[PDB]
């Protein structure tokens, strides 16, 4: 009786999806949705039973009951003896980057720019970067202080949607799913990488493996790391090698959420659908590999070297800590005590 539902958002991930469920023989099986907000809500009638989501959501799923149950883990550097399963996470680096070539631009002449986000409610795409500007410049009206953006999910005639294109076709315009052309962490940068976007509010790491080679995507194959720069808070540029020192703030990990009543189910399937389609599984790279998509970063990241589990139990709010809590408490009064749906 140990079958979980996962919910996919998009056809994209829907595919992906199907594609696992049938490597698991049906242990794993898939609802789809149009966006994460109804993926949340199928969760929450029992329609589904988990997904993966970026901090910004965990927070909105946290306010309707929903708890984090195994975090993305990435390749560390210390704890390097301690398995992967247990080793704690290190969150990772909210960074926003322009073109070497766009000089004079700075985190202080961002007024009036072109930006690309990930999607509105994400964390190194929105969450971060529009609450430290909406604090800067002491106004809710953060719809008004770039010219023109790409942010996922906001209102498709508005400024902010307008620079996003929709699928192949033109449709699904600004929708918050991977038919949008810069949806995420890998369209966000190319949003910037084709020169659509001034500036591009992604991780860290996004800007690694799409430059030098490491994606042999159409768009990303000829991009070199020293045409980029990083926007510190500072008003200084830096090398992209520099995220330590110049970075927005540290993000916590993407991690699976389920209704309270299934994580414990949910925790054991997920555990032993790794140990089979994990970084080291059995069948892959054979017959399946759960943590690859080719950089579109499909249900989980690509960077993922395994799910782990959770130290202290936390809830929503110890997970995501009390300082990212506060940060979109504040954003959200633009825009203390309910369940958004
Ligand atoms: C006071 C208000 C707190 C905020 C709200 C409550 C949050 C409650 C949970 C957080 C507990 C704090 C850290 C405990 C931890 O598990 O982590 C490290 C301990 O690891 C181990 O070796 C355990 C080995 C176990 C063996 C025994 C079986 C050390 O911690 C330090 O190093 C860790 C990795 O080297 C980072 O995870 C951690 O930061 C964390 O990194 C991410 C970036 C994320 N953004 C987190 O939000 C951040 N921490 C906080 C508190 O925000 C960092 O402070
Ligand atoms: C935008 O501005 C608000 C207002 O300052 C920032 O919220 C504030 O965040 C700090 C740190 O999270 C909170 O201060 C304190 O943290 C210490 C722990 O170090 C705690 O001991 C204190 O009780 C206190 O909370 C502060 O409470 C909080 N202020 C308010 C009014 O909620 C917010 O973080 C800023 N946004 C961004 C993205 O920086
Ligand atoms: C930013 O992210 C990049 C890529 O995720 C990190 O570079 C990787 O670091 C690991 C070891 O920590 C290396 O083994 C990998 O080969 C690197 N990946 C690539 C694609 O080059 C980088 O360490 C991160 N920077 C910070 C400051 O966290
Ligand atoms: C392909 C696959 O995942 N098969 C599993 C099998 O290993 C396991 O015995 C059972 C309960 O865990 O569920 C099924
Ligand atoms: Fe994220
Ligand atoms: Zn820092
Ligand atoms: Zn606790």
């Amino acid at each position: 009786y140990t079958r979980v539902v996962w919910c996919a958002v998009g056809p994209e991930e829907q595919k992906k999806c199907q594609q696992w469920s049938q490597q698991s023989g049906q242990n794993v099986t898939c609802a789809t949705a149009s966006t994460t907000d109804d993926c949340i809500v199928l969760v929450l009638k029992g329609e589904a039973d988990a997904l993966n989501l970026d901090g910004g959501y965990i927070y909105t799923a946290g306010k309707c009951g929903l708890v984090p149950v195994l975090a993305e883990n990435r390749k560390s550097s210390k704890h390097s003896s301690l398995d992967c399963v247990l080793r704690p996470t290190e969150g990772y680096l909210a960074v926003a980057v322009v073109k070497k070539a766009n000089e004079g631009l700075t985190w202080n002449s961002l007024k009036d720019k072109k930006s690309c986000h990930t999607a509105v409610d994400r964390t190194a795409g929105w969450n971060i970067p529009m609450g430290l500007i909406v604090n800067q410049t002491g106004s809710c009206a953060f719809d008004e202080f770039f010219s023109q953006s790409c942010a996922p999910g906001a209102d498709p005639k508005s400024r902010l949607c307008a620079l996003c294109a929709g699928d192949d076709q033109g449709l699904d315009k600004c929708v918050p799913n991977s038919k949008e052309k810069y949806y995420g962490y890998t369209g966000a940068f190319r949003c910037l990488a084709e020169d659509v976007g001034d500036v591009a509010f992604v991780k860290n790491d996004t800007v690694w493996e799409n430059t030098n080679g490491e994606s042999t995507a159409d768009w990303a194959k000829n991009l070199k790391r020293e045409d980029f720069r990083l926007l510190c808070l500072d008003g200084t540029r830096k090398p992209v090698t520099e995220a330590q020192s110049c970075h927005l703030a540290v993000a916590p990990n993407h991690a699976v959420v389920s209704r309270s009543d299934r994580a414990a189910h949910v925790e054991q399937v997920l555990l032993h659908q790794q140990a089979l389609f994990g970084k080291n599984g059995k069948n892959c790279p054979d017959k399946f590999c759960l943590f690859k998509s080719e950089t579109k970063n499909l249900l989980f990241n690509d960077n993922t070297e395994c799910l782990a589990k959770l130290g202290g139990r936390p809830t929503y709010e110890e997970y995501l800590g009390t300082e990212y809590v506060t940060a979109i408490a504040n954003l959200k009064k633009c825009s203390l005590e309910a369940c958004a749906f």
